DNA sequence: GCGATCAGCGCG
DNA sequence: CGTGCTGATCGC
């Protein structure tokens, strides 16, 4: 049946306890400047729901909600917190996010909703989201007795499920990665996405009107060189163009039909002028549809701001992801779409763009995980890493290293972050896996330590269960004992990356927590933008660089204490792409 | 037609 | 390797 709760009119004193499960309803899945539809309150008084018409203008709730001492256990509570920055009012307290609290636990479990959480600890007297409130054209919010009932429940489910989630977060040796790294983190996320990002939309759209007559040009000699006009974009229609109308030769094949992705075309290239084109114009295509015509589509008109979401609770490894937009993804490796960072500028004037960012912080981590004499060395000398790496595997002096075993050496490095393999690198440096695997002897034969960190990771992931990274980020490998070699190999892989990335994330996200902390004693008005990985960027009045060149690079590099230096380097302009 | 897939491409 | 966003496509 049913379960109890005060529908209340107004606010009251026994609903303002030190400690509560709270919930703060925005159900539009972009949570800025969204609407909130519904509060709830469940403590040693008992359960209750609040109008936020009614709660949010009570002065009494509104300083409770902003009262440090006034512990709150939520779900998500950066929405809630972001939601609230909008209409002015502060979210302090949190003591306990459930989210959070799952994502430690087991990012596998893909917990997006207090329902999914609670099913972890056998819970289930509360509904998923989606129940309640649908989804797509048909998602809504549903009548007051159905919206009560479910927030209170949410409420609930939070108030009963906080000692058993923490405890098993105690027991894997977690709890401070939440309350020390996440939640805090977590906050600093919340400023950063209401802070947003200023873009110079004027510049956005002259670009967009260049490409549009770039690509009007190179879509008709595409036409001409095809004989006929066809769907560019249609992998279908091109591949009956290239493949059949030209006879290009199939060197790949696809599910469906003819494979036409950019590595195919490169080698195909040679053989025809339509090739080079096609190319052309996928990669101007992308920048418009996705970089110009995209981005303007989620720039405030008010501020011409953009506010990303940080989802902190997605990622296997402990990466943070960025959507609406993805500002994870932005060009910078063809000048061209690099163009693009021209576009995000400072928010205010006479401010300028600070991006750091931690020079191979991947490889850094695993040389101090792995403890291999050789990588460290080259570390602790501050060497070229790929050109060290390439005069080991070839056997040859610094001198000799030419630009293609470079390339190599490079691609070699890659392979061994990501989980080495035959297939992945021969695919990759387009070479056979006789070849490939050879690479790879030789690189272990190297770097003896790094091979034997791999084997022991694989065994103790077979052990064990799961992988861990330095700050005690978890992940569970159960494929790991499969009898398939292929689904046993991408597990072994993740055993070996797992706690590479998974460490390099613990680290930048400790940095940024520590880097605020610092930011806020020496009362600097600079502050967090973005975080993409493995460097931060900021914005700050042009009299703060200077201190800033010698603040955020220590910060970053002090965030922890490897075996090895952690380097970070740092550039600053007018805007994102002149701070290069 | 709606949402779900597919195929291709951007980043670390 | 992963997330995310795009225009096409197919599924019911
Ligand atoms: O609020 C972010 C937080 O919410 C989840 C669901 O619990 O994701 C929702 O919001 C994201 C940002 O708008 C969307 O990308 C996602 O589709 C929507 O379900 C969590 O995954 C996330 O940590
Ligand atoms: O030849 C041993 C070598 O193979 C790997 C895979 O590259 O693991 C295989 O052999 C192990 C036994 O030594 C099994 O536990 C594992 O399941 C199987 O795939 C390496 O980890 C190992 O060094
Ligand atoms: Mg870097």
């Amino acid at each position: 049946a049913k379960m109890a709760f005060t529908l209340a009119d107004r606010v009251t004193e026994e609903m303002l306890a030190d400690k509560a499960a709270l919930v703060v309803e925005v159900v539009e899945e972009n949570y800025h400047d969204a609407p909130i539809v519904g509060i709830a309150v469940v403590n040693e008084h008992g359960r209750f729901f609040l109008r936020p018409e009614t709660a949010l203008a009570d002065p009494q709730f509104v300083a409770w909600l902003g009262d440090e001492t006034k512990k709150k256990s939520m779900f998500d509570s950066k929405r809630a917190a972001v939601a609230l920055k909008w209409k002015g009012i502060e979210l302090c307290g949190v003591s306990f996010d459930l989210l959070l609290a799952a994502y430690l636990l087991d990012p596998a479990q893909g917990v997006d909703d207090v329902a999914a959480a609670a099913k972890m600890k056998q819970y289930e007297a509360v509904r998923p989201d989606e129940a309640v409130y649908g989804k797509g054209a048909k998602r809504a919010v549903p009548d007051e007795p159905v919206l009560a009932e479910h927030l209170v429940r949410k409420a609930a489910a939070i108030w009963e499920l906080e000692r058993p989630f923490l405890d098993e977060l105690r027991r894997n040796e977690q709890d401070r990665l939440l309350v020390e790294l996440e939640q805090p983190l977590s906050s600093i996320l919340a400023e950063m996405e209401f802070a947003g990002v200023k873009v110079d939309t004027k510049r956005l759209e002259q670009m967009g009107k260049e490409l549009a007559e770039q690509l009007g040009t190179v879509e008709q000699r595409i036409y001409e060189l095809a004989g006929q006009e066809f769907n560019i974009n249609s992998p279908k229609q091109l591949g009956v163009i290239l493949f059949e109308k030209l006879q290009l030769p199939v060197l790949k094949k696809t599910k469906t039909g003819y494979s036409t992705s950019a590595d195919v075309l490169e080698k195909l290239a040679p053989y025809h002028e339509i090739v080079e084109n096609i190319l052309h114009y996928r990669q101007l295509g992308k920048l418009q549809s996705t970089y110009i015509e995209g981005l303007l589509k989620v720039v405030r008109p008010d501020t011409k701001k953009v506010h990303t979401i940080f989802n902190q609770a997605l990622t296997q490894t402990g990466r943070l992801s960025s959507t609406e937009p993805n500002l994870q993804n932005i060009p910078i490796r063809l000048e061209e779409g690099r163009k693009i960072r021209q576009a995000f500028v400072p928010s205010e004037s006479d401010w300028l763009i600070f991006a750091a960012d931690y020079s191979q912080i991947e490889l850094r981590v695993l040389a101090h995980i792995a403890e291999d004499d050789n990588l460290m060395e080259a570390f602790r000398r501050d060497l070229d890493i790929h050109t060290k790496t390439a005069m080991d595997i070839f056997q040859v002096s610094e001198d000799e290293v030419t630009p293609n075993m470079r390339r190599q050496a490079k691609a070699v490095n890659f392979g061994i972050v990501y989980g080495i393999s035959d297939y992945g690198l021969a695919q990759n440096l387009n070479i056979s896996r006789k070849e490939a695997a050879e690479f790879i002897e030789r690189y272990f034969e190297s770097f003896p330590g790094v091979k034997r960190y791999m084997e022991n990771i694989v065994q103790e992931a077979k052990q064990k269960g799961y992988v861990t990274t330095l700050l005690h980020r978890r992940r569970y490998l159960p494929d790991i004992t499969s009898r398939n070699f292929n689904v046993r190999s991408f597990a072994e892989r993740m055993a070996m990356n797992t706690p590479i990335q998974g460490s390099a994330a613990d680290i930048i996200k400790k940095a940024m927590i520590d880097l605020n902390a610092r930011l806020k004693e020496e009362r600097l008005q600079a502050h967090l933008l973005l975080q993409v990985h493995d460097e931060l960027i900021l914005e700050a009045p042009k009299e703060e660089m200077e201190r800033l060149c010698r603040l955020v690079p220590e910060v970053m590099e002090q965030a922890v204490t490897l075996r090895v230096p952690l380097k970070v380097d740092y550039h600053y302009g007018s805007t994102w792409y002149d701070a290069k």
